[PDB]
């Protein structure tokens, strides 16, 4: 992780905040014995893996979840012990090194499932494996009961394999207006009712994400998988958080040239803005290979001095100019702060794109 | 950079490809003492600032340009020691550190003249700077005469300092019906006229970027600066290249899961597509924290077998499904490839974001 900079653009990141919205998320849940996983895919969320792992254990999570076995394997490198499941699919190619560091599997399909039963038999302690399941998310997961005792099984009853954990995943646990959670969840419940028919005790059964654990909480079950508002951010900015939560990340850049233009003028490539009147531009060092979305161009705003100045014309590599003839005490040298979410909205994305898509080249500073 | 993964979602660059289209470029400059600057930026705008530099001056470039002073202490912490100018601004706090790693730098402004002077006052050899004029792109750079003379005379009459070059940036040189790239030259070398009234050289006047080098070689000076289409990729794609270029980098992922769903099911997030027929849906372990745009959410393809397999609903964080109904021979464990110039113009923006979000998650694959 990139941790300092000659440049004055910048994603500030509390730790405080994330420490505390994992202590205000495992306050909130249904019962003391359900665990917390924290879900820190996508470098946590664009944060830092580590620190947001590190910070989260630290605020009482249980559990850890990435996407791919690259990030459990970077996780366990930064010296981080606890457990870790890999959420998304790993390869049999991958299962020797995933388990040789301790590692929690995703399993869904037969050719994991027959390596495995292959691998288990060379290894030291047991290993351990969630199954996934497909309910109406319509991404991966065995589909059918006959699927589901046909994946299962055989891992179950090998002596040196573990079968921790059963999940699936929600379309859309933040609609508040739909049946499909609870179509979902219902479906969830009937694959293990399977499995419970053939004597197979799973001891962690989950469901939610974000909107699952706040909104849902009859559906908390043994574990909950909190990404997005671990960070305090959001599922859908059309909901307001039912606990207390901080937003962890602040994305700043600042004015490293300050300019009259003359009426006319055009600002940046394809000249697709062109000044009404003398305006004072303001140029920053920050563009789309920090992340910043081109789709902002001629649309998007930063803050300062309590005010919005408008994005002028197309955002480049790595400049943007902005409008602050309205903001007479704007000087060189200002820092200016980026909306998270407004970003999103002006953009038609999601906060989640936003903060993942800050770029290598922008440093995370953890100020606490 | 990464440059290893568990996972089949990768970045192929092709090493060869950026060399050779360096010694193309070189071949086709107005004159033999023509410079070609590589410009490297944007970590060799999303290929790699190491890989893509060391390509390009093996091919026959000359200087290598970035954005930002990070950038060029990466180069030089890598062991690269050919010349680097920072393109953009660096602030007065970081000049020794630039002139300690002997980093050309440009210069815009009088907060940075004067700290100039009083450093310069120290150091071994020379420091050398590049002055930048404004005249159209509406971005950086000093906008009169009597600003440019403001702050270049007293650095070029610092015994220890050598203005090095003067230079621009073109709003539209790919834009061939237009008189501006012809009228921002006329304003640069007025710039140029005012100095050399007042017996000021510089021996590195450049104004072209990769459109001005291709098509408008009267413009091409001391020095030109080729960034897209070092790559391969052209200024804008309406464009035909009239050098031979490779493009260098491919994007891919892999499908690793494969069902059948039936008709009415949803896929992904907000259960935004629903099958109209019974389909074959592939799963690839790619998502936007891997820089794949949610915008391609039900509108991006993959290429494989030779057909394009559309996205369907929507791009998660790091899974993507596809249809690959009508591809009989799909099969768990394919490659499938990312269309860089169509995914661009599926989102309304340009290849240069499409590849610099290509993000840190996903390695490159060194071709050669
Ligand atoms: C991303 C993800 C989560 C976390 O979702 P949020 O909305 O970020 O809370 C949980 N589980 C799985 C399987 C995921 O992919
Ligand atoms: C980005 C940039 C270049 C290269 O532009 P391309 O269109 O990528 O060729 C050249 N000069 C400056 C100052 C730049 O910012």
């Amino acid at each position: 992780m990139k941790t300092s900079s000659f440049r004055n653009t910048y994603a500030q990141i509390s730790l405080q905040a994330l420490k505390e919205n994992a202590a205000s998320f495992k306050a909130s849940l249904q019962s003391p014995a359900c665990r917390l996983m924290a879900v820190v895919k996508g470098d946590g969320y664009g944060h830092g893996a580590v620190a947001a792992a590190s910070s989260a254990l630290n605020g009482g999570a249980d559990y850890l979840g990435v996407a791919i076995l690259d990030e459990a394997i970077e996780l366990r490198d930064a010296g981080v012990e606890a457990p870790i499941l890999v959420l998304g699919y790993t390869s049999p190619h991958a299962l020797r090194e995933a388990i040789s560091r301790n590692i929690t599997l995703t399993v869904f399909s037969t050719d994991v499932r027959d390596a495995l039963l292959e691998v288990a038999s060379e290894a030291e302690s047991p290993i351990k494996v969630h199954i996934k399941t497909e309910t109406g998310m319509g991404r991966v997961g065995v589909q059918t009961k006959e699927e589901l005792l046909d994946v299962m099984t055989p891992l179950y009853h090998h002596n040196n394999i573990e079968v921790e954990g059963i999940f699936t995943h929600f379309a859309e646990a933040d609609n508040l207006q739909s049946t499909y959670t609870d179509e979902q969840f219902a479906r969830f419940l009937s694959f293990i009712e399977a499995i419970e028919k053939d004597d197979m005790h799973v001891p962690i059964k989950h469901c939610c994400n974000s909107a699952g654990t706040l909104f849902h909480k009859d559906k908390h079950l043994d574990m909950v998988r909190v990404g997005i508002s671990l960070y305090g951010l959001r599922p859908d900015v059309s909901l307001e958080f039912p606990i207390e939560l901080t937003q962890a990340m602040r994305l700043f850049s600042s004015i490293v040239s300050l300019r009259k233009l003359p009426e006319g003028s055009s600002i940046s490539y394809g000249r697709t803005h062109k000044l009404s009147s003398e305006k004072v531009v303001a140029t920053m060092p920050i563009g789309y290979a920090d992340g910043l979305s081109r789709a902002l161009s001629n649309k998007g705003f930063v803050t300062l001095h309590g005010q919005k100045a408008p994005i002028l014309g197309r955002v480049c590599m790595d400049q943007t100019m902005i409008d602050v003839t309205d903001i007479p005490d704007a000087a060189l040298g200002d820092h200016v702060e980026f909306p998270i979410d407004e970003m999103a909205e002006l953009t038609g994305t999601i906060n989640y794109e936003i903060v993942c898509a800050v770029s290598k080249r922008v440093p995370r500073y953890y100020e606490e």
